[PDB]
């Protein structure tokens, strides 16, 4: 489930001032300023690793749903996904993420459900956090 | 996996983003601090002209891990001006019909030997990304070119 058996795509990024400086892909396709959010005492003038994870997870899960749709020959124009990410202490000295994913799919409900369930199985963010984060997944307003 | 080490016991910060992905996708945070175009990479049947979830994961994990190192150096009163971290992320098939990420974290800091190992080991226990992927991804962590 967890082994990447043959790398199809590889990328890299470098940061040096943690949550409060610049971060960029080594190809420079993506170059971003980061700052602490207001909730953490910062300026909120820029993004942060929690928002990045939300953006990337929403995008990965949306890609995943469209992937499965293509494979099932289901014509889906869009697969909007809202990802909500929280961060707090884990009580052992570190920090942990909590995640909710809300998918909105123009299909009959049982069908949408099946599709999104398979997508959650195949999505590499989902495989990455499986058993660590209990990702709360819903499809068209209903929890899976 | 370890569920327990991943209980968010009380939320300090919460954020939301909505993506409509694909070949011409878009994602934006609820508050628009971040609005991005998405594409599949050229390696994956796309145009590779905008970003993608692996790049976003790499930028996020690199920043998170750099911060984790500075955080532990601060607590330990070890003077670091900075903590360069390169995060390398790959995606490929898993053999069960899905996809998996592979990740390396390469730190380059002004501290060595067992002290640096101890410090970066601590940073890797506390970083939320590392706790999210523990046991699933075997994150290859190195400091100053050497295995953690
Ligand atoms: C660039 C990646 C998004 S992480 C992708 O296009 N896909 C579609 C196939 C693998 C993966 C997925 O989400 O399941």
């Amino acid at each position: 489930r967890n082994k990447n058996m043959s790398t199809i795509y590889q990328t890299s990024a470098t940061a040096s001032a943690g949550r409060n400086g610049v971060v960029s892909t080594e190809d420079k396709l993506l170059e971003l300023n980061l700052s602490y959010p207001k909730e953490m005492g910062g300026s909120g003038t820029a993004t942060n690793p929690e928002q990045l994870f939300a953006v990337g997870y929403a995008a990965c899960f949306s890609n995943a749903i469209l992937h499965v749709a293509r494979e099932a020959k289901v014509a889906l124009k869009e697969a909007p996904v809202t990802a909500t990410v929280g961060i707090g202490p884990n009580g052992q000295g570190g920090f942990a993420l909590s995640v909710a994913l809300a998918a909105h799919i123009a299909l009959e409900d049982e069908q949408a459900r099946q599709l999104v369930t398979v997508a959650h199985q195949v999505c590499p963010y989902s495989n990455a956090v499986r058993g660590n984060i209990d990702v709360q997944v819903s499809v068209n307003g209903l929890a899976l």
